[PDB]
């Protein structure tokens, strides 16, 4: 019936949706559509920050990083307040999640370096997690902009569900990495209106939001149940048939969540 579920829901909103939630001990995996692939957006700021904490020891945060007012070119809260200043590695891990800042991204993709301003070592990042299937082909803001017919710049929720869950369930990072990413991800300031409005309050959650042309927005998601048991969920959206100018609907990836939130109680 779950199925039945987002299929209508997603109907409802004029949407199309996916969703992961990765099988446990105790429970099945929830997927919808979770093999299609959806335009990561900012969500692919978790694991890029994931990528420079793991190529780096933690000193590395302390370092130094200055631009210009030339490298502001995305939606960037905390990096324009800094253009005289610079940042440290550690303030553009935290600008980039909790405040899914563009140039802090940006700033973060050429630290790692390599071709294509670092894109390709941060796909290479997820292909070390066994990610075959995702790709960043771009830098902010253009990856949030590809028609939906493109392939650069996407993932899958069944893809990023599984990074999360390495990330901050699994052994991907030390437990001292492991801890930065998921306290970034707990203090997002992003995400009020997506999974986080479909769990009830007694649930943790930390996310990563994105949003992007074609009516996107995304949201992934580690929940602790009030028993401190933990599971991974994806839900991507898209309204490609809404032009490039489509409202994306935050609300559907809350509703989205309720049904999720609804499966994996147990009182």
């Amino acid at each position: 019936d779950l199925a039945d579920r987002f299929a209508e829901l997603a109907r409802r909103y004029d949407a199309r949706l996916g969703v992961y939630v990765p099988a446990t001990g105790t429970t099945a995996a929830i997927e919808y559509r979770a093999d299609e692939r959806f335009a990561f957006c900012s969500t692919f700021k978790a694991p890029l920050v994931a990528a420079v904490l793991h190529q780096n020891p933690l000193t590395h945060l302390d370092k130094l990083i200055t631009y210009t007012s030339d490298d502001i070119r995305s939606i960037s809260p905390v990096a324009q307040q800094h253009v005289q200043t610079g940042m440290t590695i550690g303030q553009l891990c935290d600008a980039a999640i909790r405040y899914s800042d563009g140039t802090a991204a940006n700033l973060l993709l050429a630290d790692l370096g390599g071709p294509g301003g670092g894109t390709a070592a941060f796909t290479g990042y997820l292909r070390s997690l066994g990610d075959t299937v995702s790709r960043l082909d771009a830098e902010e803001p253009e990856l949030n902009r590809d028609p939906p017919g493109d392939e650069r710049d996407t993932t899958t929720p069944h893809a990023i569900a599984l990074v999360l869950q390495q990330l901050v369930l699994g052994n991907a990072l030390p437990p001292d990495k492991r801890a930065l990413l998921t306290d970034w991800m707990a203090r997002n300031t992003t995400g009020a209106k997506r999974i986080r409005a479909g769990f009830p309050a007694d649930w943790k959650v930390i996310d990563k939001t994105g949003t992007g042309d074609y009516g996107r927005a995304n949201d992934i998601a580690v929940v602790w149940s009030p028993t401190g048991v933990p599971y991974v969920v994806a839900v991507m959206s898209d309204r490609a048939g809404g032009g490039y100018d489509a409202e994306p609907r935050e609300a559907l990836l809350a509703e989205a969540a309720t049904c999720v939130a609804g499966v994996l109680a147990l009182e």
